[PDB]
């Protein structure tokens, strides 16, 4: 079926003289065919709209070798800041555009395909485990890692 969509991480740190943070969408073995993946900007605790980032909202197409993919939020830099901000980018609905999945009005099979082939028609794909991505805006940031 049309792959999963997910991003790389849970938590990233930006600074407000970043200009523009990205994040990378993947998706998996599942990309047969073009989906269309729309993301907006989504703050936890921050002012919105145009005030501690722009609300940066959009539709990503993602055909068959495209399976790794960018959002762009342009944060906007104000500097001296008490502050810290933090907000997530989400992604809203996964659409299949490459088939056009429609009702079945008519798809005469046979008896196994009735729901086998239908379904695969369908083709719907899905969120993942990581469909968003957690931004604090503070300085620097903070890594680690574990396991081979």
């Amino acid at each position: 079926h049309a792959g999963i969509f997910t991003f790389e991480c849970d938590t990233i740190h930006v600074s407000e003289s970043i200009g523009v943070m990205e994040v990378k969408v993947l998706r998996t073995s599942g990309a047969r065919g073009t989906v269309i993946v729309p993301f907006r900007t989504v703050e936890g605790t921050a002012k919105g709209g145009g005030e501690d980032f722009e609300d940066a909202y959009g539709e990503l197409e993602f055909k068959n070798d495209e399976t790794v993919k960018t959002i762009r939020v342009k944060i906007v830099d104000e500097e001296e800041y008490e502050r810290q901000e933090n907000f997530f980018i989400a992604l809203g609905e996964p659409k299949w555009m490459e088939r056009g999945i429609s009702e079945v009005t008519d798809r005469k099979l046979t008896v196994e395909e009735e729901e086998a082939k239908r379904i695969a028609e369908m083709g719907k794909p899905v969120l993942g485990e990581h469909p968003k991505l957690e931004v604090i805006i503070e300085e620097s940031y903070e890594f680690k890692s574990t396991v081979d």
